[PDB]
């Protein structure tokens, strides 16, 4: 069965270290760049409110067939946050015959990877992925006037760890001659396959609420090693595809990469925790259950 990769670094900055995100990320870089991904737990008393327009939040999530690649050899339906959560919890509790909170993270992980390569069982899930923060607002409070902000929430609207306040403009000559966070509503086994960011950007990811998001990361020094294993083992029909298209179907069990000598690290990102991905650090992951994440690419 699946062997969990080693854990990536977790940082628990003090209030002093927590003052500036770019400064803190710059300081942890000698360790974190060697693991590709890292997790950051804010101080216990840092608790932003959840600020999306819940009454009107509606979406049609994409359908994900876990074993679609293995198989080489359902209409979109609309939910609210509440109705998606009812569906997601019923799915997971039915699947494991247990209350959702009682399912060990290790068992979801082992079952996910078994299903990805199974030919006898076809499991299909749904992912509310790539929902713009413009549609119903960010999960963080923002001082744009669309939604009321209480006085005790203003510090979160102004915080450098609010994803809407991260720097996003890349330096370039074209910038002289001449982006908002995205949201992800997860359910058990919804997933994202191996990729890096456009422009080799950093990314930062915050889990507002719900069950954990499980991540795998590869440090940038091993990016070419990973791409070589993909070439060798990915289906030939997709082998000639440009990376921007191949990344839509680059699903690969971390143990396969590990057997080929690619360093892989894992983490369970829990509610209230951040994950940072370093430049050119391949990453992939899946959701343990019903949850809500926000992510943005930022530059240093
Ligand atoms: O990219 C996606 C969404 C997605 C896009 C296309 C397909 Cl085919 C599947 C999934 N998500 C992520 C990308 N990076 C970090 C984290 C995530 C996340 O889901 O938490
Ligand atoms: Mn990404």
């Amino acid at each position: 069965e699946f062997v969990p990769p080693p854990e990536c670094p977790v940082f628990e900055p003090s209030w002093e270290e927590f003052t500036d995100p770019l400064s803190f990320i710059g300081r942890i870089r000698p360790l974190a760049e060697k693991t590709g991904i890292c997790k950051i737990r804010p101080p216990k008393d840092w608790q932003p409110p959840f600020a999306c327009e819940v009454k009107s939040f509606r979406f049609t999530p994409r359908v994900q067939r876990l074993n679609e690649l293995e198989a080489m050899t359902q209409a979109v339906r609309e939910y609210t946050l509440q109705s998606f959560g009812e569906m997601a919890d019923n799915f997971k509790s039915d699947y494991f015959n247990m209350p959702v909170h009682m399912v060990p993270t290790e068992l979801v992980e082992k079952e996910f990877w078994r299903l990805v390569s199974s030919i006898e069982e076809d499991v299909i899930v749904e992912y509310g992925a790539d929902i713009s923060s413009k549609d119903f607002g960010s999960g963080f409070p923002v001082k744009d006037g669309r939604r009321k902000i209480l006085p005790e929430e203003e510090e979160y609207a102004l915080s450098g760890w609010n994803l809407n306040n991260m720097p996003v403009l890349e330096q370039s000559v074209l910038a002289h001659i001449n982006k908002v966070p995205w949201l992800y509503v997860g359910m058990c086994f919804s997933s994202f396959c191996w990729h890096i960011e456009d422009h080799w950007s950093y990314s930062i990811n915050y889990l507002h609420w719900g069950e954990p998001k499980t991540w795998y990361g590869v440090p940038s020094h091993a990016a070419e090693q990973l791409e070589e294993v993909m070439r060798e083992l990915a289906p030939e029909l997709f082998e000639s595809q440009p990376d921007l298209l191949h990344q839509l179907v680059t699903i690969m069990n971390p143990n396969v990469l590990m057997e080929h000598g690619v360093p892989v690290y894992r983490t369970n990102q829990c509610a209230g925790e951040f994950v940072v991905t370093f430049p050119r650090a391949y990453h992939s992951g899946f959701n343990q259950g019903y949850n809500f994440a926000e992510a943005v690419n930022f530059c240093t």
